[PDB]
């Protein structure tokens, strides 16, 4: 009787339906053409998404918004409607969980991530999901049927002791039970992913793909719980209501009831594609970074700046802690080192053992690099955890010009390490006479000022 009621619907239905539908249905369609896993999961959730909104949706919005007397879809319509909505509840929620399941072990078992996790693997269980759910759907093809009451209504055709149980089942299954080992799951999930955090003067790529993987997970289940929590709870109290006690402030209540809960269903299934582009966005970063590290580390000099240029983080590391940068100096692709560092890489970037790109650079003794780093204001007198300054590689590999370069940006020649050895006594070790004498009159030089 509240008609602004039902056509203030029929918008929010249209508009969920047009763009989630398109929304989804693009989604299938851009998958279709290592962590292709990942896609296999969004494209499942697309396709459960996509169905309700497809066949659910305008069935609900005429025949339970509208059109309340004659039922337009026959006993076949009535049976398959209730099949296919409670098939869709189950898929998106159990896929919804593999999902958190799959951080998790990525997350608390690395080494179990690297065997355990396989494109054939993830294939077999989503068949076995989307198979579990159309299994435990059966029932409404049972459970709900036709009645005459031009009065034709897609009504419960069993008992109500039946029909609570069989709704209660689903509840528990589709819901409360996923939604309980995901909740959990994503906190140990956090509590881990901290600990590793704390482990941080390296700041691993791989690390912060799985920090936003929490965030977004996180986003996922809050935003199940409070779309499906009313849908779920709406349909445990129409079974326990099914008493002829419907006064008519039970009927305005759960009129307005059934359209939001329903409502937020359809909403759950059309924010799915964000989810995709925040997926797609967080893994097209992740590969970005690896691919940076890998051209680095290979010389791949057109490559870098394609990558650069479209946002790969300049500043990434490996489980290590080395940096592009770090790996671009240690292989000697000084064009590389210029375009990072024209980027914003950071020069003063330590590994695990404290070694920033000028020490690698002294350790191979390429000159042309350690003047760059330099000029980009490197840490001339930069130790690292056994104490060894460049200035101690440079005289230790005999690096003359090094040795000069560094002395004139003012490097410390009296610096000492663990073991006590200056650059000096390194050059006398290893035997670097000459470079030694270089040293020898930079010391006597700083003596005579005092
Ligand atoms: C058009 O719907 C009916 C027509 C005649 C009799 C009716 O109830 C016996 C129903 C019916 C069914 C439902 C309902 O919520 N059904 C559940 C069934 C499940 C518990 C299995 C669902 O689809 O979630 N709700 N529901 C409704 C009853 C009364 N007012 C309603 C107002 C609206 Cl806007 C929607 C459904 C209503």
């Amino acid at each position: 009787t509240d008609i602004y009621s039902k056509v203030l619907v029929t918008a929010i239905y249209l508009a969920l339906f047009v763009v989630g539908t398109v929304g989804n249905g693009v989604t299938l369609f851009t998958l279709a053409r290592l962590q292709s896993r990942v896609d296999y999961y969004l494209g499942s959730l697309a396709l459960s998404d996509l169905l309700i909104l497809l066949f659910a949706l305008p069935v609900d919005l005429y025949n339970f918004i509208w059109v309340h007397h004659p039922w337009a879809f026959g006993d076949a319509g009535c049976k398959g409607y209730y099949f296919l909505r409670e098939a869709c509840t189950y898929a998106t929620a159990l896929n919804v969980v593999s999902l958190s399941v799959e951080l998790y072990l990525a997350i608390c078992h690395p080494f179990k991530a690297k065997t355990l996790m396989s494109r054939s693997r993830t294939k077999k269980f989503i068949s076995a999901i989307w198979l579990a759910s159309a299994l435990l759907a059966i029932p409404m093809l049972f459970t709900m049927g036709l009645q005459n009451l031009g009065g034709l209504v897609c009504t419960p055709i069993v008992d109500t002791a039946t029909l609570r149980v069989v709704i209660q089942l689903n509840t528990f299954m589709s819901f409360l039970f996923p939604m309980l080992v995901a909740s959990i799951l994503n906190t140990v999930a956090a509590r881990r992913l901290t600990v590793m955090v704390h482990q941080a003067t390296i700041e691993p790529g791989r690390v912060q793909a799985l920090r936003r993987g929490v965030l977004v997970l996180r986003a996922v289940v809050i935003a199940f719980v409070v779309c499906w929590l009313p849908y779920h709870v709406r349909r445990l109290m129409f079974v326990y209501i099914s008493d002829e006690q419907w006064t008519t402030a039970l009927f305005d209540f759960y009129h307005y009831f059934y359209m939001l809960s329903n409502a937020l269903v359809y909403v759950s299934a059309a924010i799915n594609p964000i989810l995709y582009n925040l997926a797609e966005d967080l893994v097209e970063d992740w590969e970005k970074a690896r691919k940076l590290l890998e051209a680095a580390r290979k010389g791949q000099d057109d490559e870098v700046r394609i990558l650069l240029a479209n946002g790969a983080d300049v500043n990434t590391a490996d489980e290590t802690g080395f940096t592009p940068l770090h790996l671009a100096a240690w292989e000697g692709h000084l064009g590389i080192v210029e375009v990072l560092l024209k980027n914003g890489a950071d020069v003063n970037a330590n590994d695990e053992r404290g070694h920033t790109p000028l020490h690698l650079a002294a350790y191979t003794g390429h000159l042309e690099i350690v003047e760059v780093l330099l000029k980009n204001g490197a840490g001339v007198n930069a130790t690292d955890v056994i104490g060894t300054a460049p200035l101690h590689l440079a005289a230790m590999w005999g690096h003359l010009e090094i040795v000069e370069v560094l002395l004139k940006n003012g490097a410390d020649v009296n610096a000492q390490d663990k073991f006590g050895k200056t650059p000096f006594d390194l050059a006398i070790d290893n035997g670097n006479e000459d470079i030694a004498e270089v040293l020898q009159k930079a010391a006597t030089r700083e003596l005579e000022v005092l």
